[PDB]
């Protein structure tokens, strides 16, 4: 069944994203998260939803660990969203991210790379677009120089506060079946 | 007790109407629904509800196929509920609506026909009117054509997103207790 | 420990309000409630709520029927709530409001006589206010022809889709403990 | 594990902001809340949530009780959270307040001292203002006259009715871990 992985910085919204989405969690709730230490296998199952399983991650693995076998991970996955924090700072989530999908890319081109700009509840819409160009801009840009140009990008504007988190995961969710 | 069938193309929105209203699902998790392939009879049996059984169909069932016995279906049926998706060309829908009711009116022609004009959170409120409008006097010319001119349908329009669907449903329901 | 009748009309909303209250129904669910044909004895009992037995009777209860005690029922209960839907014609309500509490008062007069006007969700903030004051009237002008001057109404303005049923209802317990 | 207390007058609001936050209560079913007559100790257990221990007080606490050894619980505790309802005069509350966290310091002056101005939803946003101001500028005088000055309170300006509450109690939690 299709593999969704959630991927990003911690504290990007990773955790939350599953909750509210698949679980019910109301998103003020998600405030009292913990920060996740293990890799979580979540089956949707339930059998009157499309059934696919995603993998929410550690913020910020590390490429290094030898626990880790990423290329294995990357080759098994049809989707890798990258979730960044739109209220912070994103140049590091920027580096993480051509990092992590150069290195996805690289074993599995058939992935699709799909980028939540997410906490949008905090910005306005004009800054909601302007963050998402910069973002689209400066990830392509990186693409080209380390000759990834066919390497495609999608990207989205989500909160987990409205509606935007669901619409996002089902047009991941579809590309897929 | 009372049997609703609902019919409608592929993606309509039944199988949503029917856990929204029903079964306490958000609209928004209704986007992550399966396609539904088989049948399901679904017993409002709760001792403090209205006791009805609701059959969510497959979409654009074949009437051909011959697992399925339509009439003896139709026979023991009171109201037939057709979900237009009206944020999408519905010319194959009102062709559809006018094949099932015919054969169902042939058969019990105390049914209630019952149309939902659906997904108009999509649509501003004059074009809901339009609409409805437009797919009345459609349907109605249809039948009349065919010589079904007292073959009545009822029309409504619905959503998930507010309480327009649960009134709907209600008004149906109320017809036959 | 403390009993609350629910008394009115049929269809008048009684149900409604203890599953919206006590039971978490949304209040688009109650559309599909069963019109009542037994008294429900509902204890609540929560280790965290103010514990009282909530009585919902069958809309319009005959006091003829010889099965019903109704002065004994009296005689243990603290609060009568007599619901009254504001959106509907209501001298029968109003009628059988006063046989109600005349019957009530003159076996309890230590009784808690509560009325909610509603399902004023349907009414605009002006026409509530003067279908109170025409309610007042109506009823205690009943009283003092009765020689009931002493035996008082109060008056609550509610509906299920808004914190109103809620704020009512929490009067009405406080009142009693 | 972290513990954090609430703490506060009888109805300030405690037993319904941990029922709210950590219970899926919703606000409007708070109404029905009993007193609480014992200290209610709530393990926040579930694998994915920070875990920690709240520990929900009977209103004004006994400290002449010599039932309580309110010293050693003070040595156990992260946070103390005392609850104000802002809807209300608060003169006895700030007294209770300076008793209760003068003695709660002088065991422990790591704790950290939050003051929870609840039930903001009943204030214009200026009034809100002016009583933090206030109750601030008081708290801050009895602590100094006391020889308290490195006494640190914290203000938050919270209400069960909005994201107020969960916001408050979730920067109370992230300043322990
Ligand atoms: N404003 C806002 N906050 C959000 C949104 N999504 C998540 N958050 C907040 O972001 C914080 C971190 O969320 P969490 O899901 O734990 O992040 P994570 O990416 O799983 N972290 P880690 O990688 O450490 O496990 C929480 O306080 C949560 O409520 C959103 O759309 N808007
Ligand atoms: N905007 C909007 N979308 C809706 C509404 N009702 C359903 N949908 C969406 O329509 C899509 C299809 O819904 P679904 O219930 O599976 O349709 P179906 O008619 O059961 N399809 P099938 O016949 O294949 O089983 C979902 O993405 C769902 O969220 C509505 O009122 N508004
Ligand atoms: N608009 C609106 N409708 C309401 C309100 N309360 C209840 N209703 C509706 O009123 C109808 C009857 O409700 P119900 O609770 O069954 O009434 P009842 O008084 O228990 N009837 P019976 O005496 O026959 O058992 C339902 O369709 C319900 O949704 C309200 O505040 N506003
Ligand atoms: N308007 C409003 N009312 C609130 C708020 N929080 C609690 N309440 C109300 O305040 C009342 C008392 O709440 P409760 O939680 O029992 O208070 P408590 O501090 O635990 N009382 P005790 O110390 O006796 O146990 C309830 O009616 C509740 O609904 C709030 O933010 N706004
Ligand atoms: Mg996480
Ligand atoms: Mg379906
Ligand atoms: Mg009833
Ligand atoms: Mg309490």
């Amino acid at each position: 069944k299709p593999r969704i992985l959630l991927m990003g910085l911690r504290r990007s919204g990773k955790s939350s994203i599953q909750k509210v989405v698949f679980h019910k969690m109301s998103p003020n709730e998600t405030l009292f998260l913990e920060s996740t230490n293990k890799i979580y296998k979540d089956d949707i199952s339930n059998s009157s939803f499309v059934n696919f399983q995603i993998w929410d991650f550690p913020g910020q693995m590390d490429f290094f660990d030898p626990t880790f076998d990423y290329e294995m991970i990357f080759r098994g996955t049809g989707a890798l969203i990258y979730v960044i924090d739109a209220q912070d700072d994103y140049m590091e989530a920027l580096t993480r991210l051509h990092i992590t999908v150069s290195k996805a890319y690289k074993v599995n081109p058939d992935m699709n790379f799909e980028v939540f700009i997410h906490k949008v509840d905090g910005l306005s819409d004009d800054h909601k677009i302007e963050t998402q160009r910069d973002i689209h801009q400066r990830a392509n840009d990186d693409l080209a120089d380390a000759g990834l140009e066919k390497l495609h990008l999608s990207f989205y504007l989500t909160s987990i506060y409205d509606h935007s988190i669901f619409e996002a995961f089902s047009k991941v969710v579809q590309k897929l079946i």
